[PDB]
């Protein structure tokens, strides 16, 4: 129901997501947008990326006890974006510190060893295009990884370099 | 123009097209969108989705002779857009009457007895709105159905049931 809509994201009923009891929001225009790896199991296929969409909530929902998964928008390998908390729920990724002021998104996968393809780098940015046109996001915004403001590897050697090649990526 | 690029679509080079030798233009910004179905096997991951697009590229070019995949794009269930003859360029798919005053779009797969999923109507429809926001359709564009313009059941009873309700659909 209600959908238009942009950056051709997969809905949270489409990846079979538990319903979120999160309740605080974000105040955009957001300015900074954080990248993560889940550190979890990668695939390639809406079938497979949809059940690791559910995976990570399920973990962070029934086993951190959470109010939703963590992560604003999750990024399968198979090139889809998957809907989280949304550009309106403050998210849980990075810290007191970084979770009100900025967006997090997270890889699927574990990308120390690995890189991700480009289709889901495009639909990455093109995630972030989309935030901008909806004032979700501000189109001054940073890019910076999960590393560069928490003790973490992640998003992973390999993507993290990539990120900083981003224009909009910021250290 | 419009600067910022749009979307997300896999583009030619990564699905590992022949080289175009189309050079017929289409005058921007273009008013029509023609919808129509490959009635060829459906593929629902990126990987297979790739060799498919090739297929149906192939059988245009080797085997009808055209100087390109006759479509502008096309979508997979996979969720994805394949980039064709693209937004300038004159494709091949519904007459000389339409040819040279639309786009066409070319789901993969025969959906006379099955429906597209989600991911792809949206692919389809996020693709149009792409389209507009680039000016290359127009604002006011008009979606078709191929049997609305030749005689023939694509783009599937199916599908087409589904285009009559897009906010663009013009019998
Ligand atoms: C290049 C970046 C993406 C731009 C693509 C065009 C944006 C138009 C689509 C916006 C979605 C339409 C509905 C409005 C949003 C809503 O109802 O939540």
């Amino acid at each position: 129901e209600d959908p238009p809509a942009c950056g051709s994201i997969v809905p949270r009923r489409e990846w079979r997501a538990l319903a979120s009891e999160c309740r605080e929001r974000l105040t955009r225009p957001v300015r900074y947008v954080v990248v993560s790896h889940t550190a979890g199991s990668h695939c390639d296929t809406p079938a497979s990326c949809a059940q690791q969409a559910q995976n990570v909530q399920s973990y962070h929902v029934r086993n951190l006890g959470w109010c939703d998964v963590g992560y604003n928008f999750l990024i399968g390998e198979d090139g889809l974006v998957y809907e989280g908390r949304g550009w309106n729920i403050k998210g849980a990724h990075a810290g007191p510190t970084w979770n009100p002021i900025s967006i997090g998104i997270s890889f699927m996968g574990n990308y120390m060893n690995r890189v991700p393809p480009p289709r889901a780098l495009r639909a990455a940015q093109n995630l972030l295009a989309c935030g901008v046109a909806l004032g979700a996001l501000r189109s001054n915004y940073e890019v910076k990884g999960h590393r560069d403001v928490q003790p973490t590897l992640s998003p992973g050697d390999r993507l993290y370099e990539i990120i900083q090649t981003w224009s909009h990526y910021r250290a």
